[PDB]
């Protein structure tokens, strides 16, 4: 067995990778895959990772980055909050949930032709979209997050996407520190993942 | 309005604090509470936090720590996996999910009188119990986590606690850097939270 150590942003692990892992096992049973999750703030060298799966723009320095898939974002909320939302302005009846990126709501509103929320609007800030969507399911506020990472919540009707409009503030990438040697197990995992994303 | 900035480990935010926030608002409407979540790895000074709510042993250096509540851990799994688990050894039919603490499973097994899992047992490692329990609901493996932080999953029957035995590897605390000035808003929030935990 060849060891492969990968640190995966939790949102991607839950929303994409984990359901696909048995297919990886089918194709490459000889690889001993060690998966750990992170909240997108991670130091691969410190954790001794081979690969990091992360959300971003693909422009990390001293890093070999390969695009995995898009991460278009849109408002997401409980069916109960959705019942009170007919137009984008209605979102502001409720508190807003966002990531550590300060202008996500300003940018989405701007895109659909609305003014940004008031600087004193109730906002809660999340390190992980997984946690954010738990809060959204509870009706704590309206979230904005990568919709394709939450298909399980949409299909089970625990969350709703009230509007079609989506914005791109980043995608999912797999990255290797340029100083980290690329092994056969790494090449195989990377090929499998980019491949299986294209199929599905 | 007096500003109060608090960074809360996501598991505690979802499992305890968020449901109680309206009670805080009722008691102290004059406080402008800015909540952000983290995965228990956080630098309060860097984030300019007033308080940090975190999981641990209460012995952080140069830190004023106040106990919030216990965090006893026990195995947790989907009803489907639970149907195949009658005794603790049966847990090992499945992959194990754990936090970045390497010996959680060894310690729980030891407590119930079993040998630790094999060093080659399939394990997935999680920065946040919230993410871990999402994986557990999906049947990825058997998790071990603070049971009282997941009452929403137990009550809605998305997760099951097959065994009564629990272990203590830490609790939830609220902490202030000793160099961070304590404001009236902080004292009020701390008093409210320790108070409301005792009531409920």
């Amino acid at each position: 067995q060849e060891k492969l150590k990968i640190g995966v942003v939790g949102t991607f692990a839950i929303g994409c990778l984990f359901p696909l892992l048995s297919d990886f096992k089918r194709s490459y049973p000889h690889i001993d895959l060690h998966i750990s999750t992170h909240n997108n703030r991670v130091d691969p060298a410190a954790e001794g990772l081979d690969y990091t799966i992360r959300y971003g723009g693909g422009a990390w320095h001293d890093t070999d980055a390969q695009y995995l898939c898009s991460a278009l974002m849109s408002p997401l909320c409980s069916p109960t909050l959705a019942s009170q939302i007919q137009t984008p302005a209605d979102i502001l009846k409720f508190p807003l949930l966002r990531s550590y990126r300060r202008d996500e709501w300003a940018l989405w509103m701007q895109t659909v032709g609305e003014a940004p929320p008031s600087p004193t609007h109730n906002v809660m800030v999340f390190d992980s979209s997984v946690t954010m969507l738990e809060a959204a399911q509870a009706g704590m506020g309206v979230a904005i997050a990568p919709v394709r990472m939450f298909t399980h919540l949409l299909s089970s009707e625990r969350i709703v996407q009230p509007f079609l409009t989506q914005i791109d503030l980043g995608s999912y990438w797999i990255t290797r520190l340029q100083s980290r040697p690329e092994t056969p197990a790494m090449r195989e995992f990377s090929r499998w993942l980019t491949g299986v994303l294209h199929k599905t």
